[PDB]
Protein backbone atom coordinates (compact mmCIF):
# COMPACT_ATOMS: atom_id res chain seq x y z
CA UNK A 1 0.00 0.00 0.00
CA UNK A 2 3.04 2.41 0.60
CA UNK A 3 5.15 3.77 -2.60
CA UNK A 4 7.28 1.51 -4.95
CA UNK A 5 10.90 3.02 -3.31
CA UNK A 6 9.57 3.02 -0.09
CA UNK A 7 10.69 6.04 1.10
CA UNK A 8 8.89 8.12 3.26
CA UNK A 9 7.70 11.54 2.31
CA UNK A 10 10.08 13.36 4.28
CA UNK A 11 13.06 11.49 2.23
CA UNK A 12 10.88 11.29 -0.97
CA UNK A 13 10.85 15.57 -0.08
CA UNK A 14 14.40 15.47 0.72
CA UNK A 15 15.98 13.77 -2.24
CA UNK A 16 14.08 15.96 -4.76
CA UNK A 17 15.58 19.46 -3.15
CA UNK A 18 19.17 17.78 -3.40
CA UNK A 19 18.34 16.58 -6.73
CA UNK A 20 16.73 20.75 -7.31
CA UNK A 21 19.81 22.40 -5.56
CA UNK A 22 22.38 20.52 -8.01
CA UNK A 23 21.20 21.03 -11.30
CA UNK A 24 19.42 24.58 -11.01
CA UNK A 25 22.07 25.95 -8.55
CA UNK A 26 22.06 29.40 -7.16
CA UNK A 27 18.62 29.78 -8.98
CA UNK A 28 17.12 27.29 -6.46
CA UNK A 29 16.44 28.59 -2.69
CA UNK A 30 15.21 26.72 -0.14
CA UNK A 31 13.08 29.00 2.42
CA UNK A 32 13.40 27.54 4.87
CA UNK A 33 15.57 29.11 7.81
CA UNK A 34 17.88 27.09 9.86
CA UNK A 35 16.37 25.43 12.42
CA UNK A 36 18.14 24.38 15.78
CA UNK A 37 15.95 21.87 16.62
CA UNK A 38 15.31 18.32 14.89
CA UNK A 39 11.84 19.24 13.50
CA UNK A 40 12.33 19.71 9.57
CA UNK A 41 9.23 22.42 8.22
CA UNK A 42 7.60 21.44 5.44
CA UNK A 43 9.79 22.50 2.28
CA UNK A 44 9.05 26.16 1.02
CA UNK A 45 11.37 26.75 -2.23
CA UNK A 46 11.79 29.24 -4.59
CA UNK A 47 13.36 28.59 -8.74
CA UNK A 48 14.20 31.47 -10.98
CA UNK A 49 13.38 30.41 -14.09
CA UNK A 50 14.33 31.24 -17.99
CA UNK A 51 12.88 30.32 -21.17
CA UNK A 52 13.96 26.95 -21.78
CA UNK A 53 17.75 27.24 -23.57
CA UNK A 54 18.28 31.49 -22.53
CA UNK A 55 21.53 31.95 -23.32
CA UNK A 56 23.75 35.37 -23.15
CA UNK A 57 22.97 37.61 -20.09
CA UNK A 58 20.16 39.83 -20.93
CA UNK A 59 16.83 38.45 -19.85
CA UNK A 60 13.29 39.83 -21.22
CA UNK A 61 10.89 37.32 -19.72
CA UNK A 62 11.38 35.38 -16.37
CA UNK A 63 9.33 34.42 -12.98
CA UNK A 64 10.02 33.11 -9.82
CA UNK A 65 8.35 29.37 -8.81
CA UNK A 66 7.07 29.32 -5.44
CA UNK A 67 6.35 25.54 -4.22
CA UNK A 68 5.23 24.50 -0.63
CA UNK A 69 5.39 20.87 -0.42
CA UNK A 70 2.67 19.73 2.12
CA UNK A 71 3.92 16.39 4.87
CA UNK A 72 1.52 14.36 2.01
CA UNK A 73 3.32 15.71 -1.38
CA UNK A 74 3.86 14.43 -3.71
CA UNK A 75 0.26 12.00 -3.18
CA UNK A 76 -0.86 15.85 -2.82
CA UNK A 77 -0.49 18.74 -5.13
CA UNK A 78 1.92 21.31 -3.74
CA UNK A 79 1.17 24.98 -3.05
CA UNK A 80 2.09 26.85 -6.21
CA UNK A 81 2.51 30.61 -6.40
CA UNK A 82 3.95 32.78 -9.27
CA UNK A 83 6.37 35.57 -8.18
CA UNK A 84 8.55 38.59 -9.62
CA UNK A 85 6.75 38.25 -13.04
CA UNK A 86 8.93 39.78 -15.75
CA UNK A 87 7.52 40.58 -19.65
CA UNK A 88 3.84 38.62 -18.63
CA UNK A 89 0.70 39.78 -18.43
CA UNK A 90 -1.51 38.78 -15.97
CA UNK A 91 -3.48 36.86 -17.78
CA UNK A 92 -0.35 34.94 -18.53
CA UNK A 93 0.17 34.30 -15.52
CA UNK A 94 -2.72 33.05 -14.47
CA UNK A 95 -2.82 31.06 -17.47
CA UNK A 96 0.43 29.60 -16.71
CA UNK A 97 -0.47 28.53 -12.97
CA UNK A 98 -3.73 27.06 -13.73
CA UNK A 99 -1.42 24.94 -16.19
CA UNK A 100 1.08 23.98 -13.34
CA UNK A 101 -1.90 23.38 -11.02
CA UNK A 102 -3.35 21.14 -13.70
CA UNK A 103 0.17 19.13 -14.08
CA UNK A 104 0.36 19.05 -10.51
CA UNK A 105 -2.96 16.77 -9.87
CA UNK A 106 -1.71 14.48 -13.20
CA UNK A 107 1.83 14.12 -11.60
CA UNK A 108 0.58 12.70 -8.33
CA UNK A 109 2.23 9.46 -6.87
CA UNK A 110 5.71 11.07 -7.75
CA UNK A 111 8.09 13.71 -7.65
CA UNK A 112 7.04 16.87 -9.93
CA UNK A 113 8.87 20.08 -9.22
CA UNK A 114 10.85 19.36 -12.08
CA UNK A 115 8.19 18.96 -14.00
CA UNK A 116 6.51 21.98 -13.13
CA UNK A 117 9.89 23.82 -13.81
CA UNK A 118 9.93 22.08 -17.44
CA UNK A 119 6.64 23.29 -18.06
CA UNK A 120 7.28 26.90 -16.82
CA UNK A 121 10.75 27.42 -18.87
CA UNK A 122 8.32 26.12 -22.48
CA UNK A 123 5.38 28.76 -20.94
CA UNK A 124 8.27 31.22 -21.22
CA UNK A 125 10.21 30.52 -24.44
CA UNK A 126 6.59 30.80 -26.20
CA UNK A 127 5.95 34.20 -24.58
CA UNK A 128 9.65 35.64 -25.69
CA UNK B 1 26.14 33.01 -26.82
CA UNK B 2 26.25 30.43 -23.84
CA UNK B 3 23.44 28.88 -21.56
CA UNK B 4 22.67 31.48 -18.96
CA UNK B 5 23.71 29.24 -16.16
CA UNK B 6 27.32 29.85 -16.92
CA UNK B 7 28.21 25.97 -16.56
CA UNK B 8 29.90 23.57 -19.19
CA UNK B 9 28.66 21.26 -21.13
CA UNK B 10 29.98 18.38 -18.73
CA UNK B 11 28.88 20.28 -15.73
CA UNK B 12 25.33 20.32 -16.74
CA UNK B 13 25.32 16.38 -17.39
CA UNK B 14 27.47 15.85 -14.12
CA UNK B 15 25.08 17.72 -12.05
CA UNK B 16 22.15 15.95 -13.84
CA UNK B 17 23.54 12.44 -13.13
CA UNK B 18 24.06 13.59 -9.30
CA UNK B 19 20.32 14.33 -9.30
CA UNK B 20 19.08 11.54 -10.84
CA UNK B 21 20.84 9.23 -8.26
CA UNK B 22 19.21 11.10 -5.30
CA UNK B 23 15.68 10.94 -6.46
CA UNK B 24 15.66 7.54 -8.39
CA UNK B 25 18.46 5.90 -5.99
CA UNK B 26 18.79 2.07 -6.54
CA UNK B 27 16.79 2.10 -9.60
CA UNK B 28 18.93 4.45 -11.58
CA UNK B 29 23.15 3.05 -12.46
CA UNK B 30 26.13 4.77 -13.97
CA UNK B 31 26.79 2.01 -16.41
CA UNK B 32 30.35 3.82 -16.97
CA UNK B 33 33.61 1.88 -15.62
CA UNK B 34 35.46 3.22 -13.24
CA UNK B 35 38.27 5.08 -15.33
CA UNK B 36 41.63 5.06 -13.66
CA UNK B 37 42.83 7.87 -15.24
CA UNK B 38 41.28 11.77 -15.74
CA UNK B 39 39.20 11.55 -18.80
CA UNK B 40 35.13 10.99 -18.15
CA UNK B 41 33.14 8.61 -21.04
CA UNK B 42 29.93 10.04 -22.40
CA UNK B 43 27.23 9.08 -19.64
CA UNK B 44 25.32 6.40 -20.55
CA UNK B 45 22.71 5.31 -17.78
CA UNK B 46 20.03 2.71 -16.96
CA UNK B 47 16.66 3.65 -15.00
CA UNK B 48 13.91 0.75 -14.22
CA UNK B 49 10.83 2.87 -14.27
CA UNK B 50 7.44 1.86 -13.03
CA UNK B 51 4.15 3.30 -13.57
CA UNK B 52 3.59 6.41 -11.86
CA UNK B 53 2.86 6.07 -8.30
CA UNK B 54 3.06 2.52 -8.36
CA UNK B 55 2.32 0.91 -4.81
CA UNK B 56 3.13 -2.74 -3.19
CA UNK B 57 5.82 -5.09 -4.38
CA UNK B 58 4.32 -7.01 -7.06
CA UNK B 59 5.42 -5.45 -10.59
CA UNK B 60 2.88 -5.55 -14.08
CA UNK B 61 4.20 -3.44 -16.55
CA UNK B 62 8.07 -2.23 -16.28
CA UNK B 63 10.89 -1.23 -18.55
CA UNK B 64 14.07 0.09 -18.34
CA UNK B 65 14.87 3.68 -19.75
CA UNK B 66 18.57 3.63 -21.46
CA UNK B 67 19.93 6.97 -22.26
CA UNK B 68 23.47 7.80 -23.69
CA UNK B 69 24.28 11.73 -23.15
CA UNK B 70 26.84 12.99 -26.38
CA UNK B 71 29.06 15.93 -25.54
CA UNK B 72 27.20 18.71 -26.50
CA UNK B 73 23.63 17.31 -24.40
CA UNK B 74 21.54 18.43 -24.13
CA UNK B 75 21.67 21.29 -27.13
CA UNK B 76 21.46 18.30 -28.93
CA UNK B 77 18.82 14.64 -28.32
CA UNK B 78 20.48 11.86 -26.24
CA UNK B 79 20.39 8.36 -27.44
CA UNK B 80 17.59 6.59 -25.92
CA UNK B 81 16.76 3.14 -25.67
CA UNK B 82 13.95 0.93 -24.31
CA UNK B 83 15.06 -2.22 -22.59
CA UNK B 84 13.81 -5.00 -20.57
CA UNK B 85 10.05 -4.35 -21.03
CA UNK B 86 7.67 -6.32 -19.12
CA UNK B 87 4.12 -6.49 -20.28
CA UNK B 88 4.15 -4.21 -22.94
CA UNK B 89 4.12 -4.92 -26.66
CA UNK B 90 6.39 -4.25 -29.51
CA UNK B 91 3.47 -1.69 -30.75
CA UNK B 92 3.68 0.22 -27.31
CA UNK B 93 7.61 -0.28 -27.06
CA UNK B 94 7.68 1.39 -30.65
CA UNK B 95 5.52 4.47 -29.53
CA UNK B 96 7.17 5.46 -26.32
CA UNK B 97 10.21 5.54 -28.19
CA UNK B 98 8.61 7.74 -30.87
CA UNK B 99 7.35 9.73 -27.87
CA UNK B 100 10.64 10.14 -26.29
CA UNK B 101 12.66 11.12 -28.94
CA UNK B 102 10.02 13.91 -29.90
CA UNK B 103 9.80 15.07 -26.43
CA UNK B 104 13.63 15.41 -26.49
CA UNK B 105 13.26 17.05 -29.57
CA UNK B 106 11.08 19.76 -28.08
CA UNK B 107 12.95 19.60 -24.70
CA UNK B 108 16.90 20.71 -26.56
CA UNK B 109 18.51 23.47 -24.21
CA UNK B 110 17.95 22.15 -20.97
CA UNK B 111 18.65 18.87 -19.40
CA UNK B 112 15.27 16.77 -19.98
CA UNK B 113 15.88 12.96 -18.26
CA UNK B 114 13.88 13.86 -15.86
CA UNK B 115 10.96 14.50 -18.24
CA UNK B 116 11.64 11.14 -20.03
CA UNK B 117 11.44 9.25 -16.80
CA UNK B 118 8.01 10.98 -16.01
CA UNK B 119 7.12 10.36 -19.91
CA UNK B 120 7.83 7.11 -19.08
CA UNK B 121 6.08 6.25 -15.79
CA UNK B 122 3.21 8.00 -16.88
CA UNK B 123 2.87 6.12 -20.22
CA UNK B 124 3.40 2.95 -18.54
CA UNK B 125 0.47 4.12 -15.68
CA UNK B 126 -1.63 4.14 -19.20
CA UNK B 127 -0.91 0.79 -20.11
CA UNK B 128 -1.33 -0.96 -16.60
Amino acid sequence: HHHHSGESYPQRQDHELQALEAIYGADFQDLRPDACGPVKEPPEINLVLYPQGLTGEEVYVKVDLRVKCPPTYPDVVPEIELKNAKGLSNESVNLLKSRLEELAKKHCGEVMIFELAYHVQSFLSEHN
